[PDB]
């Protein structure tokens, strides 16, 4: 029973490092749309300009 | 009539002796059968992550 415990909780463990790199890609791809919706802002205020 | 026990229960004891063996053979069986179950579970443990 021991065994059968530790062989799946280290499989479990490699899980979780697979959620981690998933979660770096998404938030990665998100930092990068903020960065351009920020730029968008940046043209709006210059934009409102009459 | 001791002489029949005595030879009646040597035999008996040869008799037991190939018991264990048998018992030893299926035990040896079930201990692999065990131990491809625990991989099994092992497998099953990293197919459950989505």
């Amino acid at each position: 029973r021991f065994t059968s415990n530790i062989k799946g909780l280290t499989q479990a463990a490699r899980n979780a490092n697979d959620g981690i790199s998933v979660a770096q890609t998404t938030e990665g791809a998100l930092s990068e749309i903020n960065n351009n919706l920020q730029r968008i802002r940046e043209l709006t205020v210059q934009a409102s300009t009459g």
